[PDB]
């Protein structure tokens, strides 16, 4: 169990106002940092998101957050459930910004809703500074979906946050699973009325959001195009923190917005063929990614399933690619112990590892 804590700067909101927030367990005696950002889609315009607010309240306020949650996968801390790092100091960070992580805005006059995910991040991190983290070794931020994406918008923050502290001995890292989308063409097309386009979707929201990108991104594209830099393999060869990415070939979101239903029908030539294009194309934003875990298999999320040690590539799981990568950075590859682990095969569930969906 990680026990919630609000933060004292109160500023610092989810959507609707309420204090953000993050759940602790601490390991003392560990200097291992493991701060895991919760996903879950996005809201980008005040009709959609008063309908977030409707039914998804946890996501856009802490109001009704319970006291406690259970940490599991990667934020367990029983061995056998995480081979990896099951001694470290576990923070869960609930998604209540509806901002894909981006946003520095307050709610206010002009304003229905706060989008501060960027600023709940830094106050996180200022905060568990008191709480032990000023004598961390490794923090490594990690995310899952949207938390994913997140990964890659603010680990070069965190570790330009912690240098300007004073921090430098803190090595700050990313870990992103299932963040790494691509802006293809849909297999179907939508105007985005709600299944947008990724592209059109993101551009509106930064603006609704007041979001923000890594800098050097954001010199690249230049003002009104700070949307390619959420998209994964734009934004990665940016980054100077280590990032490691987790992404299943066949991303159930990634065929979502791009308009592919499964529905167990048969699969005619032209979906056949779109699919596989997603596979290699995705595979192929990945081939200069040294640090990588990318199955064959329609999916979504893995790093906090409880199951998440069960999958592996060309034999080797993800607990095990994520300690040989802990290994890398020690101060060429390793015997045995590898971490860029991509499939080659090329339909979903090739991979005879892949989450069954039981
Ligand atoms: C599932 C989710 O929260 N997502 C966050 C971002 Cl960003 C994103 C993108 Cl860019 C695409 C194309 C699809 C899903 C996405
Ligand atoms: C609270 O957070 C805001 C936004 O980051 C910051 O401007 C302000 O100085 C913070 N307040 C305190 C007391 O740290």
């Amino acid at each position: 169990d990680l026990r919630l804590h609000l933060l004292l700067n109160t500023s610092v909101t989810c959507n609707d106002g309420s204090p953000a927030g993050y759940y602790l367990k601490e390991s003392r005696g560990s200097r291992r940092w493991l701060l895991f950002l919760e996903g879950g889609w996005y809201c980008f315009n005040r009709e959609n998101c008063d309908s977030r607010y409707d039914t998804m309240r946890r996501l856009m306020s802490s109001r009704d957050w319970p006291r406690t949650r259970t940490g599991t996968g990667i934020l367990s801390s029983q061995p056998e459930e995480n081979p990896y790092w099951w001694n470290a100091n576990m923070v869960f960070i609930p998604y209540c910004s509806s901002d894909v992580w981006s946003g520095a805005s307050s709610k206010s006059e002009k304003n229905e809703y706060a989008f501060m995910g960027a600023l709940i991040i830094q106050e996180v991190v200022r905060e568990l500074l008191g709480r032990g983290l000023s004598g961390a070794k490794v923090l490594l931020l990690a995310g899952s979906s949207a938390g994913g994406t997140g990964v890659l918008l603010n680990v070069d923050r965190v570790a330009e946050q912690l240098e300007k502290l004073g921090y430098p001995a803190i090595q700050v890292r990313g870990l992103a699973d299932s963040g790494w989308f691509l802006d293809n063409k849909q297999y179907r097309h939508t105007d985005c009325v709600d299944t947008c386009a990724p592209t059109e979707a993101i551009r509106r929201g930064i603006r609704y959001w007041n979001g923000v990108v890594p800098e050097r991104c954001r010199r690249q594209f230049q003002e009104g195009e700070e949307w390619n830099c959420f998209f994964g393999y734009k934004v990665y060869p940016t980054l100077r923190s280590p990032v490691f990415v987790v992404q299943w070939l066949f991303d159930e979101a990634q065929l979502t917005v791009d308009n592919v239903h499964l529905t167990g029908q048969p699969v005619q030539e032209g979906l056949r063929l779109y699919i596989q294009n997603l596979g290699r194309e995705l595979r192929h934003t990945l081939k200069d990614v040294p640090a990588s875990f990318a199955p064959a298999c329609l999916s979504h999320e893995i790093i906090i399933r409880s199951h998440w040690t069960d999958v592996q590539v060309k034999g080797t799981s993800l607990p095990r690619a994520l300690h040989c990568w802990d290994r890398s950075l020690h101060d060429t590859p390793l015997k045995g112990c590898p971490v860029h682990l991509v499939d080659s095969c090329p339909w979903p569930h090739c991979n005879p590892s892949c989450p069954t969906g039981t």
